[PDB]
């Protein structure tokens, strides 16, 4: 298991967001010609085990535990009557008090804020990529295409990301092999190297939240200068299309800095390689 390995994301031009969009609120549009500087991407989400070396050096205590609560989705015990916060739940505890993360040691780490996430990625020689990163990356080196794999949900009949199955929120018949997480190694690659890059754990990005965007071509974008909100990107495997389909590389949205959530973690990106 290398599961801190990064891949090299090769320089390119590529299509931010869509002419199409499918959530317009958020700021999906317009398509817009990007340019991003080679870097180097994880392959993987922060998994529990990596997280847990940096807590091992650092002592590192999350928002989560000093705030005393975090988020956690009602189906595996607000911003809908389906999260709850639960006092004791945090990155050891992902339901609260009497759950952990024994069993489940290559699980993204979840209930991690978007400062929590920094504090990691800066400890490991890293940092968080940009909104404009990830999505390029998401896309994994294929234009204008709804998914990191293309157009079809289900290419060849095969499960290709873990999101959700059944009636939301009363029914996940765990169709694609998870209810909640997976492995961070879970599920076929996208053509850069990268591993559940939608779907699974959402992921924090660098940037502030804007719905503005304007189509003149930018180089390696930074997002606006400032906000109250840190955008995240990708879904989770809470995603299902009847209520919530961010499971697109160019759907996005926000959560402010400090927020935590059972279905929220990150990865790390770097502009060159670490130790
Ligand atoms: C984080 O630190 C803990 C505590 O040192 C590590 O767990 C110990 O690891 C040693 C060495 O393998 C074992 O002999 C002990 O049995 C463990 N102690 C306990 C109380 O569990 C743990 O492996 C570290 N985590 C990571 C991801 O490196
Ligand atoms: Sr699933
Ligand atoms: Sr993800």
């Amino acid at each position: 298991l290398a599961h801190s390995k990064m891949v090299p994301i090769p320089a390119g031009v590529f299509t931010m967001g869509t002419d199409d969009p499918q959530i317009k609120q958020d700021g999906e549009a317009p398509a817009r010609r990007v340019t991003i500087d080679a870097f180097y991407m994880d392959a993987y989400e922060v998994s529990n085990t990596e997280f847990e070396k940096f807590v091992n050096s650092t002592g590192y205590l999350t928002e989560a535990e000093k705030f005393g609560d975090s988020f956690v989705f009602e189906g595996m015990l607000a911003a809908a009557p389906w999260w709850l916060p639960v006092k004791g739940a945090n990155w050891r505890h992902p339901e609260g008090p009497d759950s952990t993360i024994l069993h489940r040691p290559d699980h993204p780490v979840l209930h991690v804020s978007w400062n929590d996430a920094v504090a990691y990625c800066t400890w490991a020689g890293k940092r968080l990529p940009t909104e404009a990163e990830w999505e390029y990356s998401c896309r994994g080196g294929l234009h204008n295409r709804l998914f990191p794999w293309g157009n079809k949900l289900q290419p060849k009949g095969q499960h290709y990301a873990n999101i959700w199955q059944g009636e939301f929120p009363v029914t996940n018949t765990g169709e694609d092999g998870f209810q909640g997480t997976a492995p961070v190694d879970a599920f076929p690659p996208n053509g850069y190297g990268l591993y559940n890059i939608v779907g699974n754990a959402w992921e924090w990005t660098s940037d502030w939240w804007t719905v503005h965007h304007s189509v003149e071509e930018t180089l390696n974008p930074k997002g606006p200068p400032s906000g109250k909100d840190r955008v995240k990107k990708g879904g989770s495997y809470m995603c299902h299309r009847s209520y919530c389909y961010r499971y697109r590389c160019a759907a996005r949205s926000q959560n402010t800095p400090d927020s935590s959530a059972s279905n929220l973690g990150f990865r790390c990106a770097a502009d060159r390689l670490p130790t």
